[PDB]
């Protein structure tokens, strides 16, 4: 099965899912200076204040926190959006040291890590039918660099220790994700896909440009989790990441600037 390794990594992941060549695929390289401010993009409309967070999930690639995304209650609209798009959970990707593990780069810059809160369109009504929509996805990404804390993932951390092995999940209920936003909603957007198989090219990628800081201990303790299964050879859960995929025929669009 793929994942992130030497035999089964993204460089491999074409022959099971050969969209990983197409047209539209993420991550990509957001070179800032070619990225054109369009004046008609909105201000991002973030409404998490309804967030039903429920349990938290280690997949095996990484670990997803999940909402209850049964009604209305956490819902990105605006921006390059048209429609009302609802959390249904988010998860990172991360590197082996601090110097890599984001998906996403600016002007080639890696960051520490890479946030995605996602999101699907209400008027596909359910997530496995908006995903094979050209815009049934609108995720929302995050840059984490190390530095100072997030308070606001620290919740997240400590409940790590409960799922550490592919498979384990814990209760995870009123978990905000308002804690994990930086200040600026200013962002980038382009047309692209799931950076996972099955990769499939249903994304609206909304990139922020400011990121926010994490502490070296808090990105630490995401490395200790493993891809491996309980009773199995450990094998540490870091480097889950797809590299910069080809722009091909897309403009990157910016709020700002
Ligand atoms: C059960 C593991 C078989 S080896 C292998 C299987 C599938 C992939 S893929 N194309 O990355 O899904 C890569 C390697
Ligand atoms: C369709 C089953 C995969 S769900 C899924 C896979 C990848 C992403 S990502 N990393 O946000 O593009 C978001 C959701
Ligand atoms: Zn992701």
């Amino acid at each position: 099965h793929w994942g992130y390794g030497k035999h089964n990594g993204p460089e491999h992941w074409h022959k099971d899912f050969p969209i990983a060549k197409g047209e539209r695929q993420s991550p990509v390289d957001i070179d800032t200076h070619t990225a054109k401010y369009d004046p008609s993009l909105k201000p991002l409309s973030v409404s998490y204040d309804q967030a039903t967070s429920l349990r938290i999930l280690n997949n095996g690639h990484a670990f997803n926190v999940e909402f209850d995304d049964s009604q209305d209650k956490a819902v990105l609209k605006g921006g390059p959006l048209d429609g009302t798009y609802r959390l249904i959970q988010f998860h990172f990707h991360w590197g082996s040291l601090d110097g890599q593990g984001s998906e996403h780069t600016v002007d080639k810059k890696k960051y520490a890590a890479e946030l995605h809160l996602v999101h699907w369109n209400t008027k596909y009504g359910d997530f496995g039918k908006a995903v094979q929509q050209p815009d049934g996805l609108a995720v929302l990404g995050i840059f984490l660099k190390v530095g100072s804390a997030k308070p606001g993932l620290q919740k997240v951390v400590d409940v790590l220790d409960s799922i550490k092995t592919k498979g384990k999940s814990a209760d995870f209920t009123n978990f905000d994700p308002r804690g994990l936003l930086p200040e600026s909603l200013d962002y980038w957007t382009y047309p692209g896909s799931l950076t996972t198989p099955p990769l499939l090219e249903c994304v609206t990628w909304i990139v922020l440009k400011e990121p926010i800081s994490v502490s070296s201990e808090q990105v630490l303790k995401f490395r200790k989790l493993n891809f491996n299964g309980e009773g199995e050879p450990e094998e540490l859960m870091v480097d889950n990441w797809r590299p910069a995929q080809p722009l091909k025929n897309r403009q990157i669009k910016a709020s700002f600037k």
